């Protein structure tokens, strides 16, 4: 057990209303997020593969794992995951986060930001409900405060 | 240096003019191949999943990092990386597939085969020079029975 272990339990309570309300199977997802630009997106890529090289092998393969099991769980008509697993899932992501520097993460963040269209998050979020699209953010701004702390 | 990078040289010497002859920045490979059915989709990224979980991690690194470095040599109007980091990826690719046990290889195949239209490796085909793909895949087939034999 661990902190990020706690604060991803945290981070349920806040969120899991909203990925109950995510339509997964919804085919959406394999769009790019706006104009396909693929020189930009590689660029993109480029950075994710930097990260997964710069993060801890173990923890990689632990978030791997985690990820099988919450796709046994799947239920509903939305595909949604279990409580727990969801939380499994974050938890493991959040530790694979806290093992690479920070700027690593932030450069994936901005480099996948240059090629999201400004009105994907409005679109997105006008599918869940708003007030648990804004609880689940405020969980998770709380969430990566103790990722933070552990890298 | 091992069997797998030598079985890579002689690969990339039976497919570098295909891998040329590619447009790596055409948009189509953001489709689904064919109708896109998320559910049977997500059984076959679950097989990688278990795939990638059971791969040896300081394996899965080092194939992250030759793809960096190939992202670093591409040029000309194709998006093709050069002659020397294509048969590194194909290397370091090979010893992940050699590191797990081979029906986890073929889970992946057929989960992926499932959702693949009849009709895609032929439009794939028809975009390059046909002699160049069949000799690329025979190539392919020399380069697995090394890769096995390191299973
Ligand atoms: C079928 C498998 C599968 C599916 C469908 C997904 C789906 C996703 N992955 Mg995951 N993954 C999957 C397997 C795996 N992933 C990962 C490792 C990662 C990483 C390292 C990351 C993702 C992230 C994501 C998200 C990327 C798009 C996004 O940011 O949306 C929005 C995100 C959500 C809807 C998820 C919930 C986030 C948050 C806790 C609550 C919602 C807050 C806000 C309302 C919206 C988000 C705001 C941003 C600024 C955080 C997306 C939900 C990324 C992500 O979520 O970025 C924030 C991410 O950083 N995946 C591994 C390797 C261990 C997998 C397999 O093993
Ligand atoms: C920008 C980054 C990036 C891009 C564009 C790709 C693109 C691709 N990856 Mg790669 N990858 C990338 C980063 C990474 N990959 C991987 C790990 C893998 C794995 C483990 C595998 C792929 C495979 C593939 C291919 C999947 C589709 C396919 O089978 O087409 C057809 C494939 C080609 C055109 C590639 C050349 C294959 C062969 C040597 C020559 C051509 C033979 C035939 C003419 C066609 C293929 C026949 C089939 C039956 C083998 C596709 C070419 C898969 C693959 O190639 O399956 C065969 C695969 O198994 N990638 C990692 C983690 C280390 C990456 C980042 O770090
Ligand atoms: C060949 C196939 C290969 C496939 C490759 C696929 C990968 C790339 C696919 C692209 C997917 C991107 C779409 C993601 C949209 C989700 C992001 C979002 O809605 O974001 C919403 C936010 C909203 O903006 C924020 O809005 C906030 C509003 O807060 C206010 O309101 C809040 C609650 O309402 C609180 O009150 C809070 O305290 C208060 O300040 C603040 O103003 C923040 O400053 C501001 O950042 O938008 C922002 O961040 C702007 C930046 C958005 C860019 C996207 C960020 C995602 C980065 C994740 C990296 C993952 C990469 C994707 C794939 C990885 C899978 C492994
Ligand atoms: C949210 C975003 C997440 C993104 C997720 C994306 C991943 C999934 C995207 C799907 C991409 C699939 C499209 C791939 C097409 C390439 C395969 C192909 O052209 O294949 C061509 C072959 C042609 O068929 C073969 O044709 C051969 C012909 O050989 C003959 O001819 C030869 C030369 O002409 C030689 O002479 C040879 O000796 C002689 O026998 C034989 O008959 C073989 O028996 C027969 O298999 O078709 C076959 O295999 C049939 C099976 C094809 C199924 C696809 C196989 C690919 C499996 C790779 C797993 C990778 C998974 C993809 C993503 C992974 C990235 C990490
Ligand atoms: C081989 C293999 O398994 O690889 C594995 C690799 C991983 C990394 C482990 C993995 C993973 C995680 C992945 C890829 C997550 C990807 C997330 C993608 C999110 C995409 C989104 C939100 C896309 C869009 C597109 C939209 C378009 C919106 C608009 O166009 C619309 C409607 C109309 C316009 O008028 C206005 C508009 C509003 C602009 C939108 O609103 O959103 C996975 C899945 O496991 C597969
Ligand atoms: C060896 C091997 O196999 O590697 C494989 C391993 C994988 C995992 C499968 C793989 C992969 C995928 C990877 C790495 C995905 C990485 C995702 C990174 C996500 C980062 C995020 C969300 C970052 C942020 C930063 C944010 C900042 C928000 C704020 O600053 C803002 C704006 C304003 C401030 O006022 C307050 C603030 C709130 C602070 C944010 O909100 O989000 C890959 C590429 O395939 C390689
Ligand atoms: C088709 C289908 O059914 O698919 C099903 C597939 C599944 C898998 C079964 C499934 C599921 C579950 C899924 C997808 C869960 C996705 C979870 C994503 C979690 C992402 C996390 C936590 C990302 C981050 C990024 C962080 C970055 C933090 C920092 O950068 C920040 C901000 C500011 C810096 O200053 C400091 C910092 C620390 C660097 C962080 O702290 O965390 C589901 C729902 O069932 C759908
Ligand atoms: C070949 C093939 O078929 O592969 C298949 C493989 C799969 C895995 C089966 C597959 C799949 C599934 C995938 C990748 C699913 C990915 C889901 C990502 C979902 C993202 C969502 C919800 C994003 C958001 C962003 C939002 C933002 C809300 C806010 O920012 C807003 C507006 C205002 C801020 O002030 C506050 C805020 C509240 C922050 C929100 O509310 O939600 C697929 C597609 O079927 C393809
Ligand atoms: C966060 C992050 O970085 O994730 C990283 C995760 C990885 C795994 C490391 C990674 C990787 C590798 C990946 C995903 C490889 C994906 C390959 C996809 C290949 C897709 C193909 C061939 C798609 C199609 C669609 C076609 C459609 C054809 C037709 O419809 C057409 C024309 C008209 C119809 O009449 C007939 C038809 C003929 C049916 C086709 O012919 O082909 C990457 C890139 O690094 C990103
Ligand atoms: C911890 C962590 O981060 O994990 C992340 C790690 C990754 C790598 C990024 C990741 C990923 C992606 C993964 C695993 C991709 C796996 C790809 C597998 C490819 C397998 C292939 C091509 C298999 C075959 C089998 C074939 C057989 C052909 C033949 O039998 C046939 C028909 C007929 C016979 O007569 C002759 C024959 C010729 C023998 C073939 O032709 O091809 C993931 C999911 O994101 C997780
Ligand atoms: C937009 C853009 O520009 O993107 C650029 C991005 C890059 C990265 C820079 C770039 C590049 C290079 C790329 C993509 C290279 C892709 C290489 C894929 C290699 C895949 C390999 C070897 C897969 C396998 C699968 C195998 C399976 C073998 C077996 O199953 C078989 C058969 C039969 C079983 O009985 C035994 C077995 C042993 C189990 C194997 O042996 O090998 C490029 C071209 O520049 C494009
Ligand atoms: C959000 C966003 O934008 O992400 C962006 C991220 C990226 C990385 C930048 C990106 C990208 C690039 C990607 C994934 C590229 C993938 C390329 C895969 C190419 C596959 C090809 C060529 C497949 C084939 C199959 C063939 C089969 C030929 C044969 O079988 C045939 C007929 C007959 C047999 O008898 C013999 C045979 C000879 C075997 C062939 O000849 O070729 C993209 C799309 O821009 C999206
Ligand atoms: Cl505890
Ligand atoms: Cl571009
Ligand atoms: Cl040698
Ligand atoms: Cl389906
Ligand atoms: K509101
Ligand atoms: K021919
Ligand atoms: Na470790
Ligand atoms: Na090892």
């Amino acid at each position: 057990a661990d902190e990020i272990g706690d604060a991803a339990k945290k981070l349920g309570d806040a969120s899991y209303a909203f990925a109950k309300e995510v339509d997964w199977n919804n085919g959406i997802f394999l769009q790019a997020p706006g104009k396909l630009q693929p020189l930009e997106a590689l660029k993109a890529i480029d950075k994710m593969i930097v990260m997964g090289a710069a993060a801890d092998p173990k923890l990689l393969k632990a978030a791997a794992e985690a990820h099988h099991k919450a796709i046994g769980s799947v239920s509903g008509p939305n595909g949604v995951t279990s409580r727990a697993d969801w939380d499994s899932v974050n938890a493991a992501l959040g530790r694979v986060i806290a093992s690479v520097p920070e700027n690593m993460v932030m450069d994936v963040y901005d480099s996948v930001s240059k090629i999201t269209d400004p009105k994907v998050p409005a679109y997105m979020k006008s599918l869940v409900n708003g007030a648990d699209a804004e609880k689940a953010y405020e969980g998770f701004l709380a969430f990566k405060d103790v990722v933070k702390k552990s890298q």
